[PDB]
Protein backbone atom coordinates (compact mmCIF):
# COMPACT_ATOMS: atom_id res chain seq x y z
CA UNK A 1 0.00 0.00 0.00
CA UNK A 2 1.07 3.57 -0.11
CA UNK A 3 0.76 6.45 -2.47
CA UNK A 4 2.96 8.41 -5.57
CA UNK A 5 2.56 11.61 -7.30
CA UNK A 6 1.94 11.55 -10.86
CA UNK A 7 2.29 14.51 -13.85
CA UNK A 8 1.58 14.46 -17.61
CA UNK A 9 1.16 16.93 -20.25
CA UNK A 10 -2.40 16.92 -20.82
CA UNK A 11 -4.73 19.08 -24.33
CA UNK A 12 -3.15 21.64 -25.95
CA UNK A 13 -3.15 24.73 -23.13
CA UNK A 14 -0.94 23.40 -20.30
CA UNK A 15 -0.31 20.03 -18.21
CA UNK A 16 -2.21 18.14 -15.29
CA UNK A 17 -1.43 16.52 -12.12
CA UNK A 18 -2.54 13.03 -10.63
CA UNK A 19 -2.03 11.33 -7.37
CA UNK A 20 -1.72 7.62 -7.53
CA UNK A 21 -2.52 5.34 -5.08
CA UNK A 22 -1.10 1.53 -4.83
Amino acid sequence: RGCYTRCWKVGRNGRVCMRVCT
